[PDB]
């Protein structure tokens, strides 16, 4: 019943929507090294208004990560694919300084739709095994973590957005983790509070 | 002897070549809204770095207006065509909101001239703007022909400044065909770029 709300109040000001959508795309480009603070994003995104000191790259970025969040959203219920992942791609890399792997992509993809139930453990497997593919030169991350939120929101899994720290919990994660141990992760994303039951109003 | 110096400078960093880059883009965005002060479009300029409040808009018209000059420079001495202008408007309003009888005889009058002087680059510039060939732009676009024209003809370089630039539409609003006296005197009002920054180049 959230993903109904998540549509359907989509077009009306300060919604679930634009809500999740700020909090995700912060913690996420902050993550890759985006300058934005809370509210020069807030005011990016609503107002279209750039403010503070960024590189062009960074602004950039940000358009496109918006645009790409959109585009995840309308593009909900669809298959992962190789040719997705790389239009989503070439629509977060759009008009920057960018301007072995199918096989085991492939491989993953398989074994993600060949589960019977879907949780953090495989959501979280997919992602350390996604990253150890790094199909792309940059964008991994964020990509990764799109596909991540995508993967939550198709199958009523609880919402947990990756957040940037002073101590990098998320890329110490990634890191304490191995093939075939994939629990640091699990443990990382079970200590994020559910974005459902903190905006359930 | 001005040109050649602007050439050598192309490649060079805080030279001649920027000094006009900055002041012409400054004054012909400012007149068009954009929100970038000197010090803000010398840093976007030169480090590719955004500061201040600016609608995304102002940043990426300002950025092609940089890579716009780059390309009138490139293309000096080279004749003025249609695929040109239409060239310089795509490069124009590159990612942004929005993304010919008549101007042939313009073009065609302006490449039949022996001489090239102000006279003739203000009635190109009013019989321009009369045919206003494209939605949007226009102002820029002829600004950068202007610049063109005076620079391939060793002519004064004077830029139309946003101080005077209700000076500049008013002069434009007086004009009609047949009569572009009041832009004429509008340019000559206007101080010579060369003469300004002797320092660059003279001697």
């Amino acid at each position: 019943s959230f993903l109904d709300k998540l549509i359907e109040t989509k077009e009306l000001k300060n919604s679930l929507y634009n809500v999740l959508k700020h909090n995700f795309l912060y913690h996420s480009n902050k993550i890759e090294g985006s300058t934005f603070t809370t509210e020069a994003l807030a005011l990016l995104l609503d107002k279209n208004v750039v403010t503070g000191r960024h590189t062009l790259d960074d602004v950039q970025e940000t358009v496109n990560s918006s645009y790409v969040f959109d585009t995840v959203i309308d593009s909900l219920k669809e298959k992962i694919t190789h040719n997705f992942l790389r239009n989503l791609h070439s629509s977060l890399i759009f008009n920057t300084t960018l301007h072995e792997v199918e096989p085991k992509l492939d491989e993953l993809i398989e074994w993600y739709y060949s589960q019977s139930e879907v949780s953090i453990k495989v959501i979280a497997e997919f992602h350390y095994r996604f990253e150890l593919i790094h199909p792309f030169q940059d964008g991994n991350g964020r990509i990764g973590r799109f596909v991540m939120l995508k993967q939550m929101l198709e199958n009523n899994l609880p919402i947990k957005i990756v957040s940037w720290d002073s101590e990098d919990l998320y890329r110490n994660s990634l890191n304490s983790c191995s093939l075939g141990n994939y629990v640091p992760l699990i443990e990382y994303l079970s200590s994020l509070e559910d974005f459902r039951e903190v905006y359930k109003m």
